[PDB]
């Protein structure tokens, strides 16, 4: 956590910015990297503990956890934080390696690689919301709709009889489940205005 | 948690400030970040076993702490200061990026596009204060008042009984929960205030 | 912990320093500081499970913790830290703004908001000494002396015997309860020292 | 962590980079890294007391998951890191002793030193695929496939009866094994290519 | 733990340096802070649940601790390395402050000032070595030799019968104490010998 | 952990560089460096809860794990690392105080001192070669061969019967055991071709 390393990588400036990408686009995260946070080492945090049931016979809570929740909330999110990071590290790196091949130049093809650049930027961009998408997907398929149920019933072996058990805590969780998709939903949206943004810059270049 | 890194983006000192704004409204805010930690680590802490509830039937204790406690202190705290923070760490970006196109220039509209800013200024300083407000009101309607109960009789499925429980530690947290209030009630007032100061510039301007 | 920003914060050179306070007071917070964190993470620690009843019915340990001890030793350290350094923060933030307001004016009353920033200083130090000497007050009155209780007869409800208990580690924290309160009376002494040192010069520029 | 740092020693930009090699291998080191970092915090975790077994006779737990399990999988993927970023950091002190050299010197034979730091950071570069392909390997040999077990038939002493139990979190696991492997097989072909690339600009110079 | 902070804290080469000071007095305290957090991390640890007694009234085995260890080693050798760093970062702030103080006077008496320095340094370095006799004396005064006693034979109350029980870990523990006493014996004979040398370079100048 | 740091320190670099030390000793120094964090944070861990034995007598256990693991690996290799990386931290603010006192004679004998700092360098390369020797020699001592015991049968008090137990994971252990005894043999063969090229050039100055 540092302040002049997270603007210089985070923010993607890039070849170009249309001042409604990079600035927003970052706060979003940083927004949602602290929302994460705090959900998992606060209330999540373990997880696994906290779910108790209603049974004797050791290894049917183990079990059961697993058969109603195939992956936690917290996984989901930190895997689709990690893949909305990776292209704008990416460009990073990519204008890092750019700089310094300049710098070896100084010790027409200078456009046209200036171009493929900003290729890089426009494709790294779409792929960036592609990732958003199929997140948001796949937290749909896994769990339908926002709320957390509150009682489950287990019939799984090796629970000898039908147990019903609790969840840990619903309310936060569904405050932060909210908070989650809320931000997600939000930088789709920003990044779909980016890209008509750049396309509109495109054409007025034609 | 860095001295340079702190001042260069709590301050918020942007196109202009009041020497009212900024200094006061930083100073309280790490006061409250502080307090907030000190809270979260130490008295609150995991907050779910130390609510332990005479009844020998497992899961009774688990239900019962949520059906009393709905959202803890610590995440709604937690919550307010990262909405907070949200604008001025929005309006940070934002002149980092200004500056990357007065660089880039230099590699009337500019009058109008600083005026844009300090406008941009103005509603994050106003959406600040809606937060900080909107936040009191919804932790004056989860908890009355501010005295934190001590005995508390469960009734919820599957307590078979009528069994009463306490809370871990109810003095400590009364205590943080007023300095929490008193310093977001002093950070609403200096918001305010900064407001008001901001009006009398603009009609001095006029 | 950095050692460059720590000295260019909690210092509070500011407009000027007797090199009596300071650099002394820096010291002894310092120590301090060192002296709380090694107390909070080693010697009290969770300070909840180590306090152990001779009881059987749950929950009688709970609540009896908390009648015998209100707050605990290490929170109110804590409180009295942040409290006493919210004044050096502030005047740090207020000197650097008033040098961006200098490099603005840069972009007679000079003299005037200079002798503002002085008397700023002044009740600063005032307020750090008030704050000192209602901590100390509010730790007599919370426990008397310096010795800590190594057996206590409990009666509250629901402990349906006056069973008798033992503190976790009585020697240890009375020698660490005798640090902080010699160090906090030094730094009330250095303070003291400070404001007449400061009453002298001022009657010697008049 | 931190963004200055790690990008001048993990890239390898060294005497020469074909803009297809430091840069992509490096955003998925940083991406391997995160993921085992989450892996190894949150799903696997202690990884020993979660694994329960259905017996009343102590240690056929510990001695069955040890049977199992003989070297977890987060352990794999530790050591697979370090040992791939081993000749990175190594290029990296090696530049930085040939530049303290330079400057040494500065206070024919330099050509070939030069050479001979790209024949280095060539054999580096083979070094590091090999070390990948062989990790590949002992990952196979270790486990079939990539999905986990849910159910393991226990008959080591001193367990008295063939008793069956459960894994943790299969699914999460599953998901972290598929992840860590494609992003090594990418890993592994980018280094292919780019040693593919060397060989075509050594015969380009001849 | 910062590499360029770090020498110019605890170094305190000041007015003037032996090259028989600072520096190996800086090599042994970083070799004893190394030291020290290694067996308060490792091998100390809780160090209250781990020392464990043949008892089933619960309460005798936190009193017959206490009772046997008053204050524990890491404790005292935590206290004494936060006393013996006390006077370096006190001539550190100093130099600091008189840098500062120079500065102010490029915005005889220099000649005294700096006298003045070079006893403060002097007097510093004979109050570390003091502080360091003492946390010997008092090390030596809890506990006589070196090697820790194995098994305990415990009579306070509330323990009805004269149970006997075990440290944790006492080979390791007697490993650890004997390390801490040698660098703290090298330290104190390393300070003599710098106090001897600053005797002769006085008389020198004499 | 910093990039920039670490270089300045442990690679040595003082006077003269063989190009076959600072860079390959340093390189195998961060090598194992990190194996030695991940085996102790994962695999050893706590190491204490884990090894269980099958006994009801309380103290059974923590006794018997004390006779059969005198002191654990972790700390051996702990303090191996410490005390190899002393004489380098020594010769870098040996360094730094001969720059130092360059600097006050900028404010024949200097290069005698050189000389000096030449033989100084010289004489903690065997220094650290005979603690690495040393520390083999003593780890061959405490434990034969590599691998790990699994299954230990006890017989001291007051373990009323002689039972038999297992140690919580024989192979990741030995895996980490190989590792650390392969990293440090090849240390040991590096400073010895080291101290070989040094004496080479010695001569070839001769």
């Amino acid at each position: 956590m540092n302040w002049t390393g997270l603007y210089t990588l985070l923010s993607g400036v890039n070849r170009h910015s249309t001042a409604i990408g990079g600035v927003w686009l970052s706060v979003i995260f940083i927004f949602r990297i602290m929302v994460l946070v705090v959900a998992a080492e606060s209330v999540w945090g373990d997880e696994k503990s906290s779910f108790i049931c209603n049974t004797l016979q050791p290894g049917c809570n183990s079990v059961c956890y697993d058969q109603f929740f195939p992956i936690s909330h917290v996984r989901l999110w930190s895997l689709q934080l990690i893949l909305v990071s990776t292209p704008a590290l990416l460009v990073a790196m990519h204008v890092a390696h750019q700089q310094h091949i300049e710098k070896k130049m100084l010790r027409r093809h200078k456009v046209h690689i200036s171009g493929t650049l900003w290729w890089t930027y426009v494709i790294s961009v779409v792929f960036r919301l592609l990732f958003e998408a199929v997140f948001m997907y796949v937290f749909y398929l896994l769990y339908p709709g926002y709320a957390m149920v509150r009682l489950v019933k287990c019939d799984v072996y090796p629970c000898p009889n039908t147990v019903d058990c609790f969840v840990s805590r619903p309310t936060e969780k569904t405050v932060f489940t909210v908070f989650m998709l809320a931000a997600s939903g939000i930088c789709i949206i920003l990044n779909v205005a980016e890209v008509v943004y750049l396309i509109i810059r495109a054409c007025a270049r034609r």
